[PDB]
């Protein structure tokens, strides 16, 4: 039926205290997790309506409330819990960041993935010190309910550059796709959140996040990341879709004239993207004619690259029934179930 | 029959010396114009085949050769000379950058615009000091063959922010569209050239230029530049087309949820763009099925915002007969002549 590839479980900073190494544990006990936020005030908060659990705190913080509202509410075969901790990549201390990710991966294993069969996990790593991220991927990637690695797209340079390759080597060797998720662009020591620098308000910052993915993606393709690690899968989570055709054409046209500068590439850039990359659908783009979005998919044979997600319980939550309704049934099968069942090797 | 809204006349740095005050003249005579280039080496170079004039200098440097090879080799009724000096916005000294722009505008008027009727020009200004740019727009904007202002997309912050508004105010007051053109991104004291920072190779830098336009465009709309200045037209020159619809759909969707934060907006973001912005066609996007580009246009009704340009004499130059052969005649007339004729009020 349905696999949701982006479900944000949440937790009080103090939920990680039992899993944190010293000195980082004492830090969090005294001040919470030193997240270095983007600094763009959204007024509609982040969460949707009536997702705050009974008695609980943050929306998404109660496994039982989420089994009910999401797993059985919308009949989901599997849900990939992606948490929020990958955002710590924006902070300044590489060891603090890795230690927080390490404690979260354990917490997720101990307290979430065993509470339902549908529950699967993205392991989080910090990108400031890619060597520590490789360690964590090898430490914990073997767990049978851990199906991918989650990275923030708030980095210190384009993600295709060699400083990061230890992460791709480790994930590809383990068979774990690398998911990339926005949220922290511009915070702490990451790069400016848009090519033109820092916008003034949240609506600009949010709209522009897709452009970070385009930059990172051009870097990963042209730096030959997929030539160097032919087993790598990259999943672009929550960054839009409709921009991909134009990027594909622009990048292919430049490649035709510029191939000699990038000789490790032996097929067109668009084919590397199609063969190695996936994109989640949330927040689904809404042309006035919904048929248009589908026409866009078909223009670049992207039905095998698209993964449904709800992004429960955020304000732009996508219920599966209302998304992509004019899709052929065989394409709807692929985007709602089969692409992800294959990608994560589920069942 | 045809109007070409982006043609790069070139000149020897030394050609500005008669228009330059000291100490600027002495610097140019000794060291050329201090362009802070992208620092990305193009192996082809920025120039076309067989465009180097007889015995003359750079391709595009000779009015009579250009009149022959371009203005009449293709049956252009008007060509908008845009030069390359607007790239000087990347440099560190605002007074130097303004003087350079002022000397170029004087040179363009005296040595180019009168040498043929099809010649129309784009006054250039430096963005480091928008007050000096406003003064230059008022000095020169009234000339009968000056049809627009030209600024570089390599800025120190998103171009919709209030720091730049004196430019838009002066252009609108003189009935001049404001054109934006890539080329200097990341040079000197401008912002990093992509949202992810600095890529390693020309092919990435060039591909990602569209994203700079996307960020500036979202800035101008959301900062209410088209509400503050309701008689302002903006021309996105040489930055692609196929990304527009996904941007229009993402922005409109966020607008619906976030309109309270941006109350000066009393219409959908997509509609400010449709009513205030144009985009040149070069470099024409080349999908496998050239129909897919046109299908893309009609999804957003963009036939009224697209302006043909050849971008002579660059490597990704576009010959008129070759681009958009699939267009309906009425759409072709608009894109190749009618949009530009109305915009610049020619004839
Ligand atoms: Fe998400
Ligand atoms: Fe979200
Ligand atoms: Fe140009
Ligand atoms: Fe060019
Ligand atoms: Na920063």
């Amino acid at each position: 039926k349905i696999i949701d590839v982006d479900v944000h479980n949440e937790q009080d900073d103090r939920a990680l205290l039992p899993y944190l190494q010293e000195p980082w544990r004492s830090r969090v006990a005294a001040s919470g997790i030193g997240y270095a936020g983007s600094g763009y005030y959204s007024p509609i908060g982040v969460m949707k309506k009536d997702s705050i659990p009974p008695g609980g705190g943050k929306a998404g913080s109660d496994p039982d409330y989420m089994i009910k509202q999401l797993i059985e509410g919308y009949n989901l075969d599997y849900a990939v819990l992606t948490g929020v901790v990958y955002n710590i990549s924006s902070t300044h201390d590489p060891d603090y960041a890795a230690a927080i990710c390490s404690a979260y991966n354990d917490y997720l294993i101990a307290e979430w993935l065993g509470k339902h069969k549908a529950f699967k996990g993205a392991l989080a790593v910090a990108t400031q010190d890619p060597l520590l991220a490789a360690r964590e991927i090898d430490r914990i990637g073997g767990h049978p309910d851990i199906v991918e690695v989650m990275i923030s797209s708030a980095a210190r340079s384009p993600l295709g550059q060699r400083h990061y390759h230890p992460i791709y080597e480790a994930a590809a060797r383990n068979g774990l796709p690398v998911a990339i998720h926005p949220g922290a662009e511009g915070g702490g020591s990451s790069t400016a959140p848009t090519a033109a620098g820092y916008p003034t308000r949240y609506i600009e910052w949010h709209t522009c996040l897709s452009q970070m993915f385009m930059a990172h993606l051009v870097s990963m393709v042209c730096e030959g990341v997929f030539v160097k690690y032919p087993n790598l899968k990259v999943v672009l989570v929550e960054g839009g879709v409709a921009w991909l055709p134009g990027l594909m054409w622009r990048l292919d046209k430049n490649y035709k004239a510029l191939r000699a500068t990038v000789p490790w590439l032996t097929r067109m850039p668009s084919e590397y993207i199609r063969d190695h990359c996936y994109l989640s659908t949330q927040p689904i783009e809404e042309p006035d004619n919904p048929q248009h979005l589908i026409d866009l998919f078909n223009m670049i044979d992207a039905e095998n690259m698209l993964l449904y997600s709800s992004d429960y319980p955020h304000w732009d939550f996508d219920s599966p029934g209302h998304v992509l309704r004019g899709l052929k049934p065989e394409a709807r099968r692929k985007i709602f179930y089969e692409n992800a069942k294959q990608l994560y090797r589920l069942d």
